[PDB]
């Protein structure tokens, strides 16, 4: 057995291990092994890499994905310091035909900026074709370094003639995790029922990062104290993120009870509940969503709703509800595997499924910056929130 072999055995056992479904997408994982061990080239590296890739593909799953090690590395730095793009958080299709979309813009990067929409699908990246690559390839071709510009190819959602160019310039993208505000005189229309203040909270949860929780913990706690009529959470175009800080959010609001299950093949792994370390409640909750709002935000919002702690407005979120962690291999490269999916308390999939609104809205009628928000809501047009 060569060294390239046992390398090729390393990527093999690391999904035989811990991939999402031990009937691995109904191939016999064992058997397959040693095939490739016996059919497959590893002579040098760069093959032992291809037969990697390949025995990943028989999965079906593009989320489990080889990782080279330069691609490991830069995976590991991300966006932080010269590693700069364009704004754009993307995933596969909905129904994917392998197909790269737009998952959710970043507010006030360039791509939002040039009116790029969650749900937009990606064509080109500087002429290349992107339908079928992994994310990780794709995602190369999109950052670069600051000032660099970038082609971007896009098209409606089913529209695929309804096409835009743009020319991005990279530049470092800076998402305030949380916005605050409290709306005064509110229209009866966006008022819960029995409101004794025409009053409402608004919290902007924009993305979910390490800054998250401090910021939200602080808008809630001030909220709760002005004592207004109602809380409105903005999830909307949140790609989700840090999973553990939509599970700080969603312990906020929620007193006792499951918010997620983590399953696979075998059954539920792990549940996080709640903990009783509330801030808040009791206020009047709905919680505002679109199909940009991804994965942990997904989380918080199936929590939420089968909690009953909070009405769910807006549109279907994407149904982003698998979990992939990264594998590291003796040579420095690295295989992600999906090894899990979220559920709600009621053990549904947020995968494909994604959350569903209670109150049916336009996801654009209400802004996202603090002035715009109150003045929509004190209108003659105010969203029937509740």
């Amino acid at each position: 057995v060569t060294s390239e072999q046992l390398l090729f055995l390393e990527a093999w056992r690391a999904v035989d291990r811990a991939y999402v479904d031990k009937s691995f997408n109904g191939q016999s994982w064992f058997k397959l092994r040693e095939t490739y061990l016996k059919k497959e080239p590893m002579d040098r590296r760069a093959q032992t890499y291809d037969a990697i890739r390949k025995l990943l593909a028989v999965l079906d799953d593009p989320f489990t994905r080889f990782l080279e090690p330069s691609r490991l590395a830069a995976l590991r730095r991300g966006t932080a310091g010269s590693v700069t793009g364009v704004g754009l958080e993307i995933t596969y299709d909905g129904g994917s035909g392998k197909d790269v979309v737009v998952l959710t813009p970043a507010p006030g990067g360039p791509a939002e900026k040039a009116g790029a929409r969650a749900g937009d699908v990606i064509v080109t990246v500087d002429g290349t074709a992107v339908k079928g690559l992994s994310l990780y390839d794709v995602s190369d071709l999109l950052q670069g370094e600051a000032d660099s510009q970038v082609e971007v190819v896009l098209h409606a959602p089913g529209a695929p003639s309804n096409t835009r160019t743009l020319q991005l310039t990279r530049q470092k993208v800076t998402i305030n995790p949380v916005t605050f505000t409290t709306c005064s005189n509110v229209a009866a229309a966006a008022l819960p029922p029995g409101a004794a203040k025409q009053q409402l909270g608004y919290v902007r949860l924009a993305t979910f990062n390490s800054n998250t929780t401090a910021a939200a913990q602080q808008a809630f706690t001030e909220l709760s104290k002005q004592g207004v009529a109602g809380l409105v959470l903005d999830i909307r175009n949140n790609g989700g993120g840090l999973f553990p800080a939509g599970v700080n959010v969603a312990r906020m609001l929620v007193d006792r009870g499951d918010l997620v299950l983590i399953a696979d093949s075998q059954g539920i792994r792990d549940i996080y509940s709640a903990d009783g370390n509330s801030i808040d409640s009791a206020t009047p909750l709905v919680v505002l969503v679109n199909r940009g709002t991804a994965s942990a935000s997904e989380v918080l919002a199936g929590a939420l709703k089968d909690s009953k702690r909070g009405l769910i407005a807006g549109e279907r979120t994407f149904g982003k509800g698998l979990i992939q962690t990264v594998v590291d291999l003796s040579d420095g490269s690295g295989v992600a595997v999906t090894v899990a999916r979220y559920q709600t308390p009621a053990g549904v999939d947020i995968n494909k499924i994604g959350v569903s609104p209670d109150v049916q809205l336009d996801p654009e009628v209400l802004p996202t910056d603090l002035e715009g928000v109150c003045r929509v809501l004190g209108s003659d047009a105010a969203p029937r929130l509740f």
